[PDB]
């Protein structure tokens, strides 16, 4: 709260630093000017300023400060209501006072923003670097955010009444349409024309806005958004793989390449040394045309052959409760199917890795990274489903498991052969019960095996280190 002459002198000493090129000598003017009255206004734009001075007069309400060469603002008063900045070379903006209204500064080299207040009602941040927003006020009516590096729409809520809102994110690197739009009522638009999105998001896009019949939003796009590709993304062994690429189911194998992307590379990372990995990798992974059901079939076929060195072998007490996690996965994955059916913008890999890291805390699903429209509802009972089926499926399921039927083909004979040898039931008891009640209405060869894999599961190799 600085007293008449400690401006004055501030400001005379901040024009003795003028660069040339600049009109500081005038700036000091409508300072001095804006001080001597109640001015609400004060105007420094266009004088190539290189900098404010620290002290800035505190009653104003507006200020426009823009096309100049500034690179920082000075802390504005507390009482400003609009803000206009635009066309500087400014990296930071500093915290924003509580009461305002209207904030452009567009075309400067903003990477982020501070806390935007409730009262903000129109917003202009277009041609920065900005890489996300923070939670837009609800009073906000209208937003420009044209050509930044943001990566996701922000969720609108509908007000509850209707007024007119427009937000322009086009050119942008947008990705995924949040399910939240459609809740919006026409009196808005959104503006999303080049950016990377996906075509799904973009055939749902067309079907819902393009029929009788809708009443969302105005929401405005454009549809215009072999083996040299596994190695990619990841550098070096595109050609140490080509070897293997001169081979049967690579085309649909490999083309379908579609935290994660760290050890998918330490998933590529046996794949590549060892042929036996993935010479039964594009066994089940390619005559599949859901990606998240193979997505745990070949997290199965590299957990086999695993199993089938014999990783569990005296270790069985941590073979069974991996298998605990990965019966909880194969539950979230059909919590995961039922979801996509409700949702336009994103399919089941999405979701499913959505309810894994959410729900990596609650459940111990060690396997799975630490980072769309699951709601906190379907995580209640997403785990509530999961517990419930664990406890009255695990052991049935983890009986007919691989890796498992893995460690006793490799380790423990007696009862593994056994088993196979107790063949009888699949020809003594397999062609009464084969239809015995489709007319009454393969099936039982599931359930027989289920039977007896479970009965040798009754008499366990896993009571020996135990």
């Amino acid at each position: 709260d600085p007293t008449y002459a400690d401006y004055f002198s501030a400001w005379d000493k901040w024009e003795k630093q003028a660069l040339p090129g600049e009109e500081r000598d005038e700036a000091v003017s409508r300072l001095k000017e804006c001080l001597i009255n109640n001015s609400d206004e004060l105007r420094l734009d266009r004088l190539n300023l290189s900098s404010l001075p620290d002290n800035l007069p505190a009653q104003i309400t507006l200020l426009n400060v823009s096309y100049n060469q500034l690179t920082n603002l000075p802390e504005l008063p507390v009482t400003l209501k609009k803000l206009y900045s635009a066309s500087n070379k400014l990296s930071e903006l500093p915290v924003l006072p509580p009461a305002l209204e209207s904030l452009q500064v567009q075309h400067n080299e903003l990477e982020n923003l501070p806390a935007l207040p409730d009262s903000l009602l129109t917003m202009n941040i277009s041609y920065n670097e900005i890489v996300s927003l923070p939670s837009l006020p609800q009073a906000l009516k209208n937003l420009r955010a044209t050509r930044n590096f943001l990566t996701e729409l922000p969720a609108f809520s509908e007000g509850n009444n209707p007024v007119v809102r427009e937000y322009f994110f086009d050119r942008n690197q947008i990705s995924h349409i949040p399910e939240s739009i459609l809740n919006l009522r026409n009196e808005c638009s959104i503006h999303i024309s080049d950016n990377p999105l996906s075509s799904h998001a973009l055939q749902a896009l067309q079907r819902l806005t393009s029929s009788p019949d809708y009443h969302g939003p105005r929401i405005y796009f454009s549809m215009s958004d072999a083996d040299a590709v596994t190695a990619w993304f990841p550098v070096s062994q595109i050609w140490h793989a080509f070897e293997h690429e001169e081979h049967a189911n690579t085309f649909s194998a490999f083309l379908d390449r579609l935290g994660f992307r760290e050890q998918v590379a330490a998933w590529l990372e046996k794949l590549s040394a060892s042929a036996e990995l993935r010479q039964q990798s594009f066994a089940v992974a390619a005559d599949a045309t859901r990606v998240a059901l193979t997505w745990n079939n070949l997290r199965k076929t590299l957990l086999v052959h695993q199993a089938s060195e014999g990783l569990f072998d005296n270790d069985t007490g941590a073979l069974l409760s991996l298998g605990r996690e990965m019966f909880r996965l194969e539950i979230l994955e059909d919590i995961a199917r039922d979801k996509v059916r409700t949702l336009h913008f994103v399919d089941e890999i999405e979701v499913y890795l959505a309810f894994q890291t959410m729900l990596a805390e609650k459940l111990q699903l060690s396997t799975a990274v630490k980072e769309s429209g699951v709601t906190a509802n379907d995580l209640r009972t997403a785990e509530a489903m999961v517990r419930s089926r664990e406890e009255n499926e695990f052991t049935d399921w983890f009986s007919l498991w691989g890796p498992w039927h893995a460690v006793l083909k490799r380790t423990e004979a007696d009862r593994w052969a056994q088993a196979e040898e107790q063949k009888y039931e699949m020809l003594e008891n397999e062609y009464p019960q084969r239809v015995a009640d489709r007319l009454k209405a393969a099936q039982v060869m599931r359930e027989t095996e289920q039977q007896i894999y479970r009965q040798l599961t009754d008499e366990v190799l896993a009571l020996r280190l135990s």
